[PDB]
């Protein structure tokens, strides 16, 4: 018992979406009922699971989910002649296992999240608006960065009609996924990222010298709102950062990006999509000053 316990709806959805991604899926659907309170279903056309690894499925995030909800999983592996449907108890044990015809892939159903922990379950219901918004940001993050991957999601309140949450088209480019997620009006107020060697004045302010900026292995790419008056946003609600295609919250990078923006638009925060490509062994960050230097210089060049 050394839990990696799913603390939230957003992390439950993150863990789930990443499994699909690690499974080499190209189509990942996410169905939610009552904002996930009643149902969180992640469907994926992936490699699926082989039958000699069923019992091992919970032996990890899936084991925690089981403990915190009623999990049902149907799956089929390329090597499989027929799919399989599995029902797990709260100890991650397989209750039932029956042949089930389905295409290659996996479908994970998390029914009634947190029901085993009354207290956490009510907190979930009371806070729902924030919990859900936190998940949407996580979801959007993966939608934007997953290129060549159709990611869809719908929400259903009670017996009402299904509502739209998001739907990308498997476009091979980030720019297109942004269009899919926030629509074409957002795109028009954006300019692509243009990287520049850190400038002398900026290196000066970051205590950097030639030797410091020579082995710069930072490759930055993405989009940002123009510095044009009004074009921005009213809050930081649409700012996405990634380090090696993985959603994250670099603290310093975030402030820096906003401040450099406020220099040209004191009254608004920008829309931000920023991926930072780096050498894994250099990750927290190893040469931050260089990066911040690169960012500031590059942003300044784009905004003037
Ligand atoms: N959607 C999925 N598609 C394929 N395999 C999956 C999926 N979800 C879980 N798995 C399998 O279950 C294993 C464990 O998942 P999980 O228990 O959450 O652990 P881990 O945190 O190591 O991914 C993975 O290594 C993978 O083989
Ligand atoms: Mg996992």
């Amino acid at each position: 018992c050394s839990g990696q316990v799913v603390l939230s709806l957003s992390t439950a959805v993150k863990e789930l979406v990443e499994n699909s991604l690690d499974a080499g899926a190209t189509n990942i659907d996410l169905k939610l009922k009552d904002y996930g309170v009643d149902l969180i279903e992640v469907s994926d056309n992936g490699c699926g699971v082989e039958e000699e690894n069923f019992e091992g499925l919970t032996l990890e995030a899936l084991s925690s989910l089981c403990a915190l909800s009623d999990v049902t999983i149907s799956t089929c592996h390329a090597s499989a002649k027929v799919g399989t449907r599995l029902m797990f108890d709260h100890n991650g044990k397989i209750i039932q296992k029956t042949p089930y015809p389905r295409p290659r892939g996996t479908t994970v159903s998390v029914q009634q999240l947190f029901s085993t922990l009354p207290v956490r379950h009510k907190e979930f219901q009371r806070n729902i608006k924030k919990e859900y918004a936190k998940m949407v940001q996580v979801l959007h993050a993966y939608c934007i960065i997953s290129a060549g991957i159709r990611v869809s999601c719908t929400n259903q309140l009670g017996q009402g009609k299904r509502q739209p949450v998001v739907c990308t088209g498997g476009s091979p480019s980030i720019k297109e996924n942004i269009g899919s997620v926030f629509g074409q009006k957002q795109l028009q107020s954006l300019i692509p990222f243009v990287q520049l060697p850190p400038s002398d004045s900026v290196c000066e302010e970051y205590g950097l010298s030639c030797s410091d900026a020579l082995h710069n292995l930072f490759y930055i790419s993405g989009f940002i709102s123009q510095c044009t008056h009004g074009v921005g946003r009213s809050s930081t609600d649409r700012q996405f950062f990634f380090i090696n295609r993985r959603p994250c919250d670099p603290a310093k990078v975030c402030r820096l990006v906003n401040e450099v923006y406020h220099m040209y638009n004191r009254h608004q925060y920008p829309f931000v999509v920023l991926n930072i490509s780096v050498d894994s062994e250099c990750v927290l960050l190893q040469e931050e000053k260089l990066l911040l230097a690169v960012l500031k210089t590059s942003l300044i060049g784009m905004f003037d």
